[PDB]
């Protein structure tokens, strides 16, 4: 059967999926298909089948209910960054998410039309009340760990009652189990003067700025990274420092060494507390993060398909998506008025009599299908490679959202008492290539219920960004250079780091990799976080006027995908589909 969601292994941005786009990315090969025949015709052609996409194809029916529309994906699986992992553990499904993680501070962040697409799909945020078993972790004594590595700390540590607040924390903060400053921070293995000065950040701050008005201290913090700020201002050790230089790699994409540090006061870093600062963006800080499916944000995906293509799965609403069985054989049917084709890596895309041509490559050769309108929800920086009427200055402004490559790996176990034993359910680590790893957030929709026993199989979630830091890199080149250490990167190395780290973590607690993994699926995003402004890196109107620029029509053409936002969120992905949608 055809079924990725259950695939283990090398995912993500699987074999098969890019080696097209980088014949054209690449080598320059272009694929023009203006010499043969016209196979389909439709309303709409929309390039990209992540949530975008599928947000353009669902706005686009709603405004034009008897639209015919095709949506071409070059993964095996729709969903872009949105994907369902699938274990088999006991007899039992365990879920994971193979990206886009979860709603991020919906109540306060979720434009008007996307509560309207989450509606009208069933999505009911109350819900997630209940079904987020909020106090699961925290009610067995567990609490999150630090995770220091013998290479850059002298010896391998894990120190837990990690009172650390967290930008997306699904745990209140009553109920984090944690320690003192003073006492968490005595366990660091640091000289002792390190460790003082780390509890006077946070027992003592000071106007490390003083002498600067208020306006003055903003503006350094816009052009001074957070690392450089700890060593140049405060005056942390460069082996301080090092406790941080991880902390932001998953919800920023970059290290400490490339974050703003007035990005790092708004996330919540320590070390302003007494510069005098201002303090809308609070009701965001602090909406809890447990808007959370149990495969991700796959589901708001799945929710899409199934109601633009009903043939896919049984079912209505936000419960019973959860295990709904999809027949992917039903997605591309002739005649049916929505059809969603995989494996195709569009190549072109030409204005033409008043529609738009599109040409795509599917297992290995080239077609010609027509719309009346296109969409274009592909990562933006390869539109330029398909789009041919664009001018060469609005090809360059899509060449500038260079992606972020991060890597959510998936782990089944066969237990967690080695974490349970160890008091956590979750750790940091500062500096190995896994900055987090943690039990998977225990949720129960549908007929989906979180593992609970400790004795029985469980799913680990742990993410890996594979940073430059403190070479003198800007933002887009720790990008690329991300993206080409991924690249020499084989299956077998990137499974040594996962059993490597978890040994040295768990370990000591009784954990054999060998005997206790039995699963591993890696989710290589090797585009992942569309750009977003740096203003380490970037000027504020530059980029604005570099962004709508690259989003601007073209014809029938619009531009969608998150990255037409330089925003990495499933929000602005919908936005953005909304606003191509009412531009055609
Ligand atoms: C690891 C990770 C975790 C995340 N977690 C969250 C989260 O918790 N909350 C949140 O709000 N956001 C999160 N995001 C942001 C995420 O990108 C969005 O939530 C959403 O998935 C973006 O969807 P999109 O449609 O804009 O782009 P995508 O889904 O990335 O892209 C759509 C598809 O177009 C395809 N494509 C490219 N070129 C072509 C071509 N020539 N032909 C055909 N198809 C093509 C791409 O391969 C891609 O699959 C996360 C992102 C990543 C990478
Ligand atoms: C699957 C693993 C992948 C790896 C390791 C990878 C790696 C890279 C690297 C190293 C580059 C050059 C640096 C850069 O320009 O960003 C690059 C460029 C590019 N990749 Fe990927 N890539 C992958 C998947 C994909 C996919 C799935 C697509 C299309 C959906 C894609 C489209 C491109 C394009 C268009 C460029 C050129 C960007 C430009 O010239 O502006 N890649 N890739």
């Amino acid at each position: 059967r055809y079924y990725p969601p259950a695939l283990t292994g090398l995912r993500g941005s699987h074999p098969g999926a890019f080696e097209v786009a980088h014949q054209m990315g690449w080598e320059k090969k272009t694929f023009d298909v203006d010499h043969l025949p016209i196979e389909e015709e439709y309303d709409l052609v929309v390039v990209g089948g992540g949530i975008s996409g599928l947000a353009a194809a669902w706005f686009y029916r709603e405004r034009h209910p008897a639209a015919r529309i095709l949506v071409i994906e070059n993964h095996d699986d729709f969903g872009g960054h949105a994907k369902r992992n699938e274990f088999q553990a006991g007899g039992r499904t365990i879920l994971g998410y193979g990206g886009s993680e979860s709603l991020q501070s919906p109540n306060a962040l979720y434009s008007e039309d996307a509560k309207h697409l989450l509606k009208r799909l069933g999505v009911e945020l109350k819900r997630f009340e209940t079904a987020f078993d909020t106090d699961f972790y925290p009610g067995l004594g567990l609490s999150r760990a630090v995770f220091f590595d013998k290479a850059s700390f002298g010896v391998d540590k894990l120190v837990s009652g990690d009172p650390t607040p967290m930008v997306a924390d699904e745990v209140p903060r009553d109920r984090l189990n944690a320690r003192s400053w003073r006492a968490f921070i005595g366990d660091f293995p640091l000289s002792r003067e390190d460790r003082e000065a780390l509890i006077a950040l946070y027992e003592s701050p000071r106007d490390y700025l003083a002498g600067k008005s208020v306006e003055e201290k903003e503006t350094y913090l816009a052009k001074t990274s957070y690392r450089d700020y700890l060593l140049k201002n405060v005056g942390l050790s460069e082996t301080s420092v090092k406790y941080f230089q991880g902390r932001s790699n998953d919800f920023s994409a970059l290290g400490a060494d490339a974050l703003p540090a007035a990005d790092a006061y708004a996330a919540g870093f320590p070390g302003f507390d007494a510069l005098g600062l201002p303090q809308e963006a609070q009701a965001e800080m602090d909406e809890p993060y447990i808007y959370h499916f149990p495969d991700g944000n796959a589901s708001l995906a799945r929710l899409m398909v199934r109601d633009l293509i009903p043939a896919v799965a049984p079912g209505r609403g936000m419960e019973d998506i959860v295990m709904a069985r999809f027949d992917y054989s039903k997605l591309d049917l002739a005649g049916h008025p929505v059809r969603l084709r995989l494996n195709s890596t569009a190549v072109s895309v030409r204005n033409r009599a008043g529609g738009v041509d599109v040409g795509y490559s599917r297992a290995g050769r080239l077609h010609r299908v027509r719309g009346k309108h296109c969409v274009m929800a592909c990562y933006n920086m390869m539109v330029p490679y398909l789009l041919r009427d664009l001018s060469e200055e609005q090809a360059h402004a899509l060449s500038q959202n260079v992606k972020f490559p991060l890597v959510y790996t998936k782990v089944l176990l066969r237990n967690w008492q080695a974490w349970k034993t160890l008091g956590i359910h979750e750790i940091y680590a500062p500096t190995l290539p896994y900055s987090r790893i943690k039990l998977d957030f225990p949720v129960d929709l549908g007929s989906y219920r979180h593992p609970r026993d400790p004795r029985q199989p469980i799913g680990v979630h742990m993410v890996y960004v594979p940073t430059t830091p403190n070479a003198g890199m800007d933002a887009r080149t720790q990008a690329r250079v991300g993206r080409s250490k991924l690249y020499a990167m084989s299956f077998e190395q990137l499974e040594k780091d996962i059993r490597d780290q978890l040994q040295a973590m768990l370990g000591p607690a009784g954990f054999d990799h060998r005997r206790d993994i039995t699963g591993i699926t890696v989710n290589r995003w090797s585009h992942g976080y569309s750009y977003f402004m740096n203003t380490l890196y970037d000027d504020e109107a530059e980029s604005e006027a570099l962004m709508e620029l690259a989003r601007s029509k073209v014809g029938n053409v619009a531009i969608a995908n998150s990255d037409a936002a330089w925003d990495a969120y499933a929000h602005a992905a919908i936005d953005q589909a909304v606003r191509a949608v009412r531009e055609l």
